[PDB]
């Protein structure tokens, strides 16, 4: 159990697209923003690899060294400062990205964790909630997958914390998305982004699927919302990775060539719920999948649940 990087209340990453479509990428940014959000990424990393630990068993040590780390940031404010804006607003996309890591760390490890440490990080995490939601109240801010990937950090929130009220909230984000899928099974604001409408199908897929997982957790089936529709979406995805015809000539440009990695783990899931689950297996057969953005090794949560016995 290394020690924790600081958690400064601020935050002042960096903006690397070069396009309107924002599909190409200025390597030169690249590189400045992996450096300015660094210890962001590293806390991310961390505590899923603690979480992972945990849930191999007779390890009770890292999932309490997860909970060490996490009330290190609640007692330090850790993002609850000033987002600075340079060339767009990915200090507000960190937060939704490192506040939905950080609480389904703590939903993994909660059961382990003492009176002092339950107060704080469960304060801490309601307040990044309310900050992270007052981001989507000004209209002008595109709810696309920015939006549903918000909607991680909330929904963990609320099962750890047994809160209703933000259960409701997170509950509105996911059937946002699932209303947004037009009937040829597409997602506007994803299909935009030329060749990388694809990569964005996937990626806007992937915190809609953990949502509806989390549910699971007190006894509810999500997948009933507009039955068939996240469906449609899945079913685009999977086709598109062995043949990008349709993805090319709906978004103007020819797909740029990937395989499946880190957030596609969500169809580690999503094949146990689909009434055409083998259509699912070139992707799955990619794996493993591991993102801590999601909680940290998606193809054995899948297998041993979410959170450990
Ligand atoms: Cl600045």
């Amino acid at each position: 159990c290394p020690a924790p990087p600081p958690g400064s209340p601020d935050i002042r990453a960096i903006g690397y697209y070069t396009d309107a479509a924002r599909s190409v990428i200025d390597p030169r940014l690249k590189t400045q923003n992996d450096a300015a959000v660094k210890p962001l990424n590293a806390f991310a990393a961390h505590v899923a690899k603690f979480a992972d630990a945990y849930a191999k068993g007779a390890d009770e040590a890292a999932g309490r060294c997860a909970l060490t780390w996490l009330d290190a940031w609640a007692r330090s404010g850790a993002m609850l400062g000033r987002m600075a804006h340079v060339n767009n607003d990915q200090s507000d996309y960190m937060r939704q990205w490192t506040h939905g890591a950080a609480a389904m760390a703590y939903l993994r490890t909660q059961a382990l964790a003492s009176e002092q440490q339950r107060t704080d990080i469960e304060t801490w995490l309601k307040r990044l909630s309310a900050a992270n939601l007052a981001y989507w109240d000004n209209p002008k801010h595109k709810r696309n997958n920015h939006y549903y990937w918000t909607g991680v950090g909330i929904m963990a929130t609320a099962v750890a914390t047994r809160d209703d009220t933000l259960l409701n909230t997170a509950q509105g984000i996911y059937r946002a998305g699932i209303d947004a899928i037009e009937p040829d099974g597409r997602l506007p604001m994803e299909m935009a982004r030329k060749r990388l409408a694809l990569h964005f199908h996937d990626y806007a897929t992937a915190p809609l699927v953990l949502m509806a997982e989390m549910a699971r957790l007190q006894g509810e089936d999500w997948y009933t919302y507009r039955q068939g529709a996240l469906e449609r979406l899945a079913a685009r995805v999977a086709d598109g990775y062995r043949d990008p015809s349709w993805f090319n000539t709906q978004s103007g440009a020819v797909q740029e060539t990937a395989t499946p990695k880190a957030s596609s783990g969500w169809v580690e899931f999503y094949r146990l719920r689909s009434p055409d689950p083998m259509r699912f297996d070139a992707m799955h057969a990619a794996g493993p999948f591991q993102d801590p953005r999601m909680g940290g090794n998606l193809t054995l949560m899948a297998q041993e649940g979410i959170v450990p016995l």
